[PDB]
């Protein structure tokens, strides 16, 4: 296992334009093209994504080439991140991928409430971790996701995955 296999599985993959769990227009494996409720703007962000008119459809050559762009965001957001880099880089690889995993979903404006589980986790107190993590609207809203990305904080193990 590694963190491409580990958000294909938790993404899925969609080679036409489809909303995600908050209503968002989506495409390939979780790729956000935009928060407007507007259908054309989505579609304005997938030409200008790919370099081509899809008019809302891809290839899975494209949909794997945007994928790998944005899990090498994802990385470059942490280690930019004067916060999150310390964190992530006290942890072992198998935690590295719970810690990308959580900033390819939230962004990292979304794990800046995450404060004090971060310190947890920089202290290795994986079971105290386990349960500040689950205190979040992340994890009442998109619970078996959560799951997954806890358990594998928790045990450093990829068996929430296999
Ligand atoms: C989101 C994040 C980033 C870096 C280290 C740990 C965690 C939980
Ligand atoms: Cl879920």
């Amino acid at each position: 296992m590694n963190i491409f296999e580990m958000l294909r599985i938790d993404e899925g993959l969609r080679l036409k334009i489809y909303k995600d769990t908050e209503g968002y227009y989506t495409i390939g494996i979780g790729h956000l093209l935009t928060k407007s409720p507007s259908l054309n703007a989505a579609k304005s962000e997938l030409d200008k994504a790919i370099g081509r008119n899809c008019n809302g459809v891809i290839t899975k050559d494209e949909a794997e080439k945007l994928f790998n762009q944005d899990v090498d965001a994802a990385v470059r957001g942490i280690l930019r991140n004067a916060k999150l880099k310390p964190v992530y880089d006290s942890l072992d690889a198998v935690r590295r991928c719970a810690a990308i995993n959580m900033v390819f979903q939230m962004g990292e404006t979304g794990v800046a409430g995450f404060t004090n589980s971060l310190r947890m986790l920089q202290q290795k107190r994986w079971d105290e971790a386990a349960v500040n993590l689950a205190k979040s609207r992340w994890y009442n809203q998109t619970p078996n996701r959560a799951k997954r990305v806890i358990t594998t904080f928790r045990t450093g193990t990829w068996d929430a995955y296999k």
